[PDB]
């Protein structure tokens, strides 16, 4: 039969000589297109970015110029213009404020320096965080375009602590609004008054009493549904009174965390012995309360701000909607006739689509005279509109999509387009026209309305796409709209679940959907406002990431068939490294008949009629592919670093992963753990057969998070399979993470105790290998996503079974490892523990 | 020529260590103790004493109150067992679960307490009261006095109360048994126990909803006073009552410690409900930061003759404490004179090398008040002739260990002078009894002009100090050991190492005459002693290293005109020696004599089954830290079964107490001044070397060392210094960076890390892990996560220096342990993990 390969052994000082040499940049991101408008200019537009070119230490912003001609045979690589001259927006050591760092962990940050900013195009202002502080700086509009570097201008403060969230009100450039001590504040730009808008935060020395915040997305709201912000400028103006001043409105999330239990995590600064409190909602236990109120501000005429004004739905929140747990998403009408709220019941089974007039507002007062008063004076005829309900027996993911179009004079309805999944199972784009009638209230009168109170007819719903392939609608993927061409860009699956590509349909005649990406490739586009341009960035599996910028070219009689013409380069791909193997894309069909895709990183300098000791891979959770066509040697040179040294790397799909559709990822419902180790082992031998350089007598199972989970699993249920199994911050006891991410695919533990207990990996150590050698624990000690409790929890039962286990901890990591001295030793470990324990 | 311990499966090691300790032929914590001896009234009757104490007979999962009869005769060729009475009947004194308040579960932490149930009582003789905490509240019971003896058991009474929280630190007021003491929320209260009327005394503690605003205490024993000065209570009851009021009405006084911690630094340490994922807030004095502001005050309440609380009164010394007294840094202990004359504490400056005892008069305290006016009053009424006296004072240039022997005689009327007996150990190097005689002679102050003490200020002269004992040996004074003074016959009984530092045993001397020491205990066991206080017997708990131990009662007899040479006979068995089990077998000590000419003694546990010319794995098994002896002939069997386990397995184990270690006096232990570190891996080293030249069954290749707390400091100080003769280091919470220990025991061994810059440096292995093997396998760290002694912190900075550092180690830890383990499952877990690493990498 077949040799058993051997992987070299080295001392544990070889190992980190290997993982040093292994291991011997922040592509162009959050564009800006501005068209330039000097006819004798070279120049059709200026492009703005977030990057870190080679030279540079950190994430600035930066701008090129795209020109008006090109050559057709010559390549233009654009010049990256720095904006900020000689400017160190990263604080000393890259040591953030808590607020700055845990909002960076919330989103997945690694970057130092300016990670997000906000542009008013009308005046060309610019406002980012910089250096613990507030910066901004002008270009284009009235001043002209820059040449060479400016210095940003500090903006000044009298408030306390960071000034977090700021944004420029669309309406009047002059004003930009932040969050400071858990409230609103408006500031003048120009004059350089402050305003606090809201008074939730008494600022009490015991902070646990002091429960309320406005205008704050809070822990579950950024770790589980992808919100960072709750506080929505009003895009208009509007001049209500007599004195003839200009109001200025922000919708924002009001929050009472006083049930929400408290927790503490140690904080970064190891040497000061102290823990940080968190309001984290265990699955089960209270999410905060929370309402969508109301705040205003006059100014007159030299810019000074007159007034301000808390105002509430006139009958409460909780009244109105009552099966409401999460507000997912809100916003406005384009011309801010509506503000606008997604909400989900706490099942996330059921969401609605609500408008809501500031009408229905009223001003927040003790006066039981004065505000009875103002409930009477609403008219009868404003109320919420419910103009989309989605509901289903799998979960609502929420999608970013929503579109209102503009609405003419005297006209009863709204048309929008909308990405909705549990129509069909998969995301897809509807125009949809819902009738706005008024049933008559009096809003003086209390009343217990139900779900379908304020529930608007649809007129007209029609499918723009269709099929067994998604649009794209989650974690920064967007629509972009041409209402003069009457055509809507969207990402999506339609060519393969492999790649990501950009697409084009008619709203008004839903027919032939054009592609406008390169096959081949996985792409990530932004697209002008003025759709003529967009940029790609994109890869695949072999080929290093590019930044591309494309022309819409053609008639413009024909705007669907528009050309993707090649335009200019920002970035060309990186050569592929000499030492650096692709990963190979297979799939197979189950014993169900389910299609799953994996990946297998070859033994380098592979040899025929040999079996290789083998590294299963595994995420294997929700909301995550790990296998697609797109460049994997940046985030998991690792894996190819294993293949080198002779070990074969496997990554299989299960159900449970997305790009699939709801049914798919709905195979785990209640079940987590189950069916997501049988596709893990049904892939593995799968590969076995049919490459044949594997050693199933040698197969370590390894994953971080839900992988680590997973590998607990493996080692549990399938030991004949898994020799050793290395778990990475595991998910131990279901009944200690997050209420957003465990109800939704688990429901709450009381509804199915069956589905955490098997899930539980620390509830079944008796099934643990009897034998040392065979697990590994990895954890950061200061995770506040999956806490430092899961692993401790489950020593605390290995040490009750009388089980061996092997533990390392990273003292001075959150979820992830950040520091590369700790990646290395990450790695160096993993290394001595396969030479050691994966060999008999 | 080489052994080889056979190697077992993880399962196997796990049924080596379970039959070990079930099989042990011991069981842990079953001496009676805390005893009191009560003479009966009844000359018909047959018992001479009622002895009481805290005891968990065979039929008990815990300590209650119990009581045996002594015998007014006993069969001299006859062995009496004593029976144990109950004195309450089927009363559970254990909370439910063995789940205790966070107050009272990090006291028995502090005071090293694992057994459940009643672990303390105070008892008023007179009246024969007894107060004691049980089941989360304060109960009570009575016996002999006026009440008569019970025969059978009692309900014991709970007192209500109309107080939030615990009620800690109860005590009988001595002066009037109708009242008692107790701490709540921070402050002192007084209670009736016959009517059930409670009155706050001290008003510190505010209430405030943030707790760090709040930040002052009456009567409490902070952090570092409880965990490094061996005090547990911050006030004492005045023996004595006045009658000063105008109005008949009685006058009791308590003398109190007020704290304020707000500059003390806060740590956060995880509690022990893992699953709320929540820390408790501890104001930690880490070496180098502020320790708390303290000030001695006097709380006075009157009351009438019902027993009603007419009228209490917060006073504080006529000038502030600091002005005072500037160089004090610590109160170590205080009290009162038996007359009530004086209030006494015993002051520490920072450096720990200047102790003064010092007298407060009552007068010298007055009304606390905002009233400037009022204030200038009281502080004009002073008397001129009304002062602190320091009565004694003790410099060293080594360190001043806190010893509580202090036994003042009460003082004539008119009487310008003090006697005291002491126990003094920088005076020659070696802990002895002293009686010393102060002048108390006052020149006059104005207690209302500003105040700016001089060199000797308040200091007495010495009339005269006679030392009743001499020599290179020690009087224990220190955690639990007391005297006793007989004033009839001007006796003082106290315990020592006079025979020997590998013993306690129990002597006694003339105050009065000092001359011939007779010893009561019997050579070749270590006693632990209680004595009567009617001098006519003693209770010793004694065991040597083959025998485990008994707790014995012994008469006192002989002609009264010659008590210097009463004679011990043995009376009673409170609990007779188990059997030494057949499979424990126990270590044999030595001495060696070091290079530098000093005497080290040692205990080897030889490998079972020895064959001739075979060299064994060896554990050098390690503590060496100040104020431990962990070589003495005392059983060693209950505490370090372990240590038998693995010399069952083939693994000899050796001890040594080298330089640093107790009871050889200050010079001996004075070795590792501002030097942790240093001395202490040089004397294992070559005890090691001593024991495999001696008894040549040593392996010098296969050695590893193992400690915990201290002992995993030095275990990791061996593999970085001697990398040669330590093959394998388990360092169990290991101290990693002196910078963040507590002031009290840091400071006092190693000064502040600014005047130490280099100590600290050498001293903190979690700097030197450059120099921690580059192989795998040679190192294991083990830590309990709830540690609020040796913070899980001191293994998480080694473990973030060794991953900078690129270096290999092994982890394990105790989430629901602090500093020791006290779970059953860990403690086997622990055992199991310690042979599983000796039998795979000590091993080539
Ligand atoms: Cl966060
Ligand atoms: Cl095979
Ligand atoms: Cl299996
Ligand atoms: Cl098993
Ligand atoms: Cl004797
Ligand atoms: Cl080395
Ligand atoms: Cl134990
Ligand atoms: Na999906
Ligand atoms: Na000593």
């Amino acid at each position: 039969p077949a040799a058993r390969f051997q992987v070299q052994k080295h001392s544990w000082d070889g190992l980190r000589s290997i993982i040093h040499g292994s291991r011997k940049n922040k592509a162009p991101h959050d564009f800006q297109f501005v068209q330039k408008t000097d006819e004798s200019g070279p120049h059709s537009h200026r492009l703005y970015y977030l990057g870190m070119p080679y030279g540079s230490r950190e994430n600035s912003l930066l701008y090129s110029e795209i020109p008006k001609k090109v050559r057709k045979e010559a390549l233009l690589l654009l010049s990256w213009k720095q904006m900020l001259d000689h400017f160190q927006a990263t604080p000393h050591h890259g040591v953030y404020s808590r607020e700055e760092e845990l909002l960076r962990e919330r989103k997945r940050l690694g970057v130092f320096g300016i990670t997000s900013y906000d542009f008013h195009s009308e005046s060309g202002l610019f406002l980012f965080q910089a250096s613990n502080s507030l910066f901004h700086c002008r270009d284009g509009g009235k001043n002209g375009f820059m040449v060479s570097p400016m210095k940003p201008l500090e903006i000044k403060t009298q408030c306390s602590g960071p000034r977090m969230d700021p944004k420029i009100c669309p309406a009047d450039p002059a004003f930009f609004s932040f969050i400071n001590n858990s409230d609103l504040w408006v500031a003048n730009i120009e004059t350089g008054e402050e305003r606090r808008l809201t008074f939730c935060h008494q600022g009490l020395s015991n902070v646990l009493d002091d429960p309320k915040s406005a205008g704050v997305a809070t822990f579950v709201i950024q770790e589980e549904f992808d919100r960072f912000t709750g506080y929505w400028w009003c895009p208009t103006a509007s001049w209500e009174g007599s004195e003839g001043l200009k109001t200025l409105r922000i919708l924002y999330e009001e929050v009472d965390e006083s049930e929400v239990e408290v927790i503490h995590v140690p904080s970064p600064a190891l040497e000061e012995r102290k823990t940080d409190s968190y309001r984290y909602p265990r699955t089960g236990s209270k999410n905060p309360k929370i309402a969508l109120k109301l705040a205003e501000f006059q100014t007159d005429s030299q810019g000074k701000i007159v007034s301000t004004q808390e105002k509430e739905l006139v009958q409460p929140f909780s009244s109105l909607f009552p099966k409401v747990e999460y507000i997912a998403r809100a916003g406005w009408t384009r011309d801010g006739k509506y503000a606008w709220a997604m909400f989900l019941d706490r099942p996330q089974q059921w969401l609605q689509l609500v408008l809501l007039p500031p009408a229905l507002f009223i001003p927040s007062t003790e006066n039981e005279e004065q505000r009875l008063a103002s409930a009477r004076a609403v008219p009868r005829n404003v109320q919420p509109y419910v103009v989309y309900e989605e509901v289903t027996n799998v979960w609502i993911n929420v999608h970013d999509i929503f579109y209102p179009f503009p609405q003419s004079e005297g006209e009863d309805e709204l048309c929008f387009l909308r990405a909705n999944e549990c129509k069909t199972g998969f995301c897809h784009l509807y125009k949809v026209t819902a009738v706005l009638k008024s049933q008559g209230y009096d809003w003086s009168e209390p009343f217990s309305p139900g779900e379908d109170e304020f529930k608007c007819p649809i007129k007209e719903e029609i499918a723009l796409t269709s099929g067994e392939w998604e649009v794209l609608a989650r974690h920064g993927s967007k629509i972009w709209v041409n209402e003069e061409t009457k055509l809507v860009y969207f990402q999506g699956t339609k060519d393969t679940p492999l790649e990501h590509h950009l697409y084009v349909v008619s709203y008004e005649a839903a027919g032939e959907i054009v592609r406008l990406t390169t096959p081949g490739f996985s792409h990530s586009c932004s697209m002008s406002q003025n759709f003529d341009m967009f940029v790609s960035h994109y890869s695949s599996v072999s080929t290093p990431p590019c930044v591309h910028v494309y022309k819409l070219s053609g008639p413009d009689d024909d705007p669907l068939h528009k050309q993707p013409r090649f335009w200019a380069s920002m970035m060309e791909a990186a050569s592929c490294p000499p030492d650096y193997v692709p990963p190979e894309i297979f799939h197979f069909h189950t014993r169900s008949d389910v299609r799953l895709y994996g990946m297998i990183y070859k033994p380098h300098a592979l040899q025929p009629g040999k079996k290789h000791p083998t590294v299963l891979f595994v995420y294997g959770g929700p909301q995550v592919q790990l296998v697609n066509n797109s460049f994997k040697g940046i985030k998991y040179l690792r894996l190819n670093t294993l293949a080198s040294l002779g070990y074969a790397v496997v990554v299989i799909d299960g159900r449970g992963s997305c790009q699939r559709g709801l049914r798919f990822e709905g195979a785990l419902k209640n079940q987590m753990g189950q069916v997501e180790i049988e596709d893990q082992v049904e892939g593995l031998q799968f590969v076995a057969e049919k490459y044949g350089f594997i050693d199933l007598s040698r197969v370590a199972i390894h994953g971080w998070s839900y992988g680590g989970f997973l590998s607990l699993m493996g080692l549990i249920h399938k030991p004949q399979v898994f020799k050793v199994a290395i778990a990475g911050a595991p998910v131990t006891v279901w009944m200690a993470y997050d209420t957003g991410y465990t109800e939704r695919y688990m429901d709450v533990p009381e509804n199915n105790q069956h589905g955490y207990e098997a899930g539980s990996v620390a509830l079944h150590v008796e099934k643990l290998p009897n034998e040392p050698n065979r697990l590994l624990i990895l954890h950061g000690f200061l995770d506040e996503n999956v806490h430092f409790f899961h692993t401790n929890f489950l020593v605390s039962q290995l040490i009750r079974a009388g089980k061996p286990y092997q533990l390392q901890i990273y003292p001075n990591e959150r979820h992830s490892i950040r520091c590369p001295e700790s990646g290395e030793h990450y790695e160096v470990t993993l290394l001595h523990f396969l030479q050691e324990y994966l060999h008999h």
